C-alpha cells in the first residue's frame, strides 16, 4: 500500500476524497492536515509543515485546500519527497504549475493535476465517438447555484479563486478531452459582481484549429437544479452530455453508462501513476481560463451578498 | 542564403527589420506583403496568402503585424512550409502560441518568438554575471506618460504592452523561474486594460521579484531593473542600453536588437531548432488571472 496524506479537510474532502481513498486498496490513509478539522482513525496535524516533519515514511499527499495555497503546499510536499495529487484547478497561476511539474520531474516524483469531471462516465465514450466524425459546432452550458456548491465559502470570490470558472473549468476539462483538436479563445465576457473580485458568470467564444466554434455560458446565478451540458453538433447528429457527464445521448438515442465514480477513478489513476513512475499535468483547461481573463471584457453586475 | 519575406511593413519594419535584414548576409529579402506599402527592390503583395501562393521557393517569413492578425498569418506560413519569425508578443492568447509551436514542431519548421529587448546590450552581460551569484531581491520600475486605442480594448494589455519588454529582460537575466504570488491591476473605469500594475513574484529559490508599471502622470520617466546580490547591486537602465555592477558602470556596445534577432533566426534555421519562449506573456496572463483589480478615474 502507498501511504497517503490529505491536506485541507473541507467540503470536497468529506464528500468525495475520504470515501474514495477508503475504498481504494492501493492507498493507506495515514495522516491528515487541517487547521479546523480532524479525521478519526488517522494521525492528525494542524498544517502540512508539521505533517511532513513527522511523517517521514509517508509516500504521497493529496491537496484539497483552496487553489490559492496549492503552490505552497505542493512545493513543500515535493521538496519533502512526496508524490502530489492536486485538486482542480492545479494552481492560481500557470507559472506555478509549470514550476511544480519541473520540480516533480526534478525529484522523480509523481505530480497529478486532477480534473474530476474528465472521469465522468460519458467522457471517454464521447471522445471515442467524436474522434471519427465531422464536428460542426459545440455548445456548453454550465450553470448552478453557487450557494449550494460553495456554502459560506469566501476564497471563490478572492483573486486566484476563479469564481464561476471554478466549476466552469470542469466543462473545459471535458471539452478539451473529447474534442480531437486544440482550442483557442476568440472572445470572452466576464460578469463580476460589485462586491467580489472573480466573475459570477462568463461567456466564452472559442474555436478549435479547424475553425469549429465552441460557445460556452457559465453562470453561478441559478436555481436548485444544475444545467451542466455539452452539446457537440456533428454531421452524424448531436452528441449531448448532460448532468456533468453522468448522462450521454448520441443522435437522440440515450447511451448506457456505468455509474459515476469520478474520484475513485482519480485515486486509481494516482496510484497507477506512482507505480509507473509517471506524472499527469494537463494545464490546457487552466490555460484557456487564463486566456479568458487576459483577453476577456469585464462587466460589472450587482452585489452577490457574501 | 535563406530566402525571406516580410509581412506588415509599418514603421518598425522600415526602421528596424528591413535595415537589419539588408545587413544580414544569411538572408535574401525576396518579397514583402503589406496592404498599404510597397518595398523597393523586391516583389510586393497585399497579403501573405498571395505571397505564399506565388513565392514557392521562399524559405522563411518574418511577421511584423500586430498579434491580432499575426496568428492567422503564422498558421498559413507554417502550413506553407515556411520558417516563421514573430514580433512580440508571440500571440494575443497563450493558446494561439501553443498551436503555432505544435504546428511548427510537426512540420520540422523553425518558429522564433522574438523579444527585441532581450537583445539589448546589457542583457547577456547581466545574465552571465548573475548566473553564479547569490541573488537577494529584484526590483523593476517601469514608468512613463501614456499621453506621449487598441491598448485600452479587451486583450490590449494596457501598461503591459511596453511593460512586457522589461519582463522579457527580467526572465532572461535571472537564472531561475518566477512564480507570481500577488498582483494588482489599476484599471481606469472607462477602459478594459490596466494603466498601472504591481507584480509580486518569487523565483524557485524564494527570491522576491517585484515589478511596478505605471502609465499615469507622476514622477520622472524611468525604466530600471535592479538586482541585489551578495556582491552588490546589478542595475540595468535605459531600456537595457545601460548597465552598472556594484556601482561600477560597464562598457556596452551599440544597440543592435534586430540585427541580433535576425542573426539568431538564421542560426535557428541552420540548426533546425525553434525558440518559442512564452514565459513573459505567461507572466502577464497570470497577472490578469491572479491579479486584484482596482478602479481609478476615467482616462
Ligand atoms: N465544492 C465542491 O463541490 C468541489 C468539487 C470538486 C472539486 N472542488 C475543489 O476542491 C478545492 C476545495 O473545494 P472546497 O469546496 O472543499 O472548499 P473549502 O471546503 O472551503 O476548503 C477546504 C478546506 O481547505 C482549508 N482552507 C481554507 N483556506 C485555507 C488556507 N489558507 N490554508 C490552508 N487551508 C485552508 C480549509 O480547512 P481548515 O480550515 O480546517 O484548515 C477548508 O475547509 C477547490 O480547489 C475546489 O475547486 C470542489
Ligand atoms: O507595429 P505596427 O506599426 O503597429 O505594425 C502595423 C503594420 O502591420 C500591418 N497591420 C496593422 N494592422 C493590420 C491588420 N488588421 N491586418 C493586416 N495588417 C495590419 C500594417 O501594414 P499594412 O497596412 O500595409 O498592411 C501596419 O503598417
Amino acid at each position: 500500500q502507498v501511504s497517503l496524506g490529505v491536506v485541507g479537510i473541507g467540503k470536497i474532502a468529506r464528500d468525495q476524497h475520504l470515501p474514495a481513498i477508503d475504498a481504494e486498496p492501493g492507498f493507506k490513509l495515514t495522516a491528515c492536515a487541517s487547521r479546523h478539522a480532524e479525521v478519526t482513525g488517522v494521525r492528525n496535524y494542524r498544517d502540512l509543515r508539521a505533517l511532513l516533519a513527522a511523517e517521514r515514511e509517508l509516500d504521497a499527499v493529496s491537496l484539497c485546500a483552496p487553489p490559492q495555497v496549492r503552490y505552497a503546499q505542493a512545493r513543500a510536499a515535493l521538496e519533502a519527497g512526496k508524490h502530489v495529487m492536486l485538486e482542480k484547478p492545479p494552481g492560481a497561476t500557470l507559472g506555478e504549475v509549470a514550476v511544480l511539474e519541473a520540480l516533480a520531474r526534478e525529484r522523480g516524483l509523481t505530480l497529478f493535476a486532477t480534473w474530476h469531471s474528465r472521469c465522468a462516465s460519458a467522457v471517454e465514450p464521447a471522445r471515442e465517438w467524436l474522434a471519427t466524425r465531422a464536428i460542426r459546432a459545440v455548445q456548453v452550458r454550465w450553470k448552478a447555484d453557487v450557494r449550494r456548491w460553495h456554502p459560506g465559502q469566501q476564497w471563490i470570490w478572492e483573486p486566484g479563486g476563479l469564481g464561476v470558472f471554478d466549476p466552469g473549468i470542469n466543462a473545459l476539462s471535458i471539452v478539451t478531452r473529447i474534442l480531437p483538436r486544440e482550442l483557442v479563445l476568440r472572445e470572452a465576457t466576464l460578469i463580476v459582481p460589485s462586491d467580489v473580485q472573480t466573475p459570477i458568470a462568463a461567456e466564452l467564444d472559442c474555436a478549435d484549429t479547424d475553425g469549429v466554434p465552441v460557445r460556452a455560458e457559465f453562470d453561478w446565478r441559478h436555481g436548485p437544479v444544475e444545467q451542466w451540458e455539452i452539446a457537440v453538433d456533428t454531421a452524424d447528429g448531436v452528441l449531448a452530455i448532460s448532468r456533468g457527464g453522468a448522462q450521454l445521448s448520441i443522435a437522440g438515442e440515450p447511451v448506457e453508462l456505468g455509474p459515476e465514480r469520478e474520484y475513485p477513478a482519480l485515486y486509481a489513476h494516482f496510484h497507477a501513476l506512482i507505480a509507473r513512475g509517471e506524472s499527469d499535468v494537463d494545464v490546457r483547461p487552466l490555460r484557456l481560463v487564463a486566456d479568458a481573463f487576459l483577453f476577456g471584457r469585464r462587466v460589472q453586475t450587482d452585489a452577490f451578498g457574501r
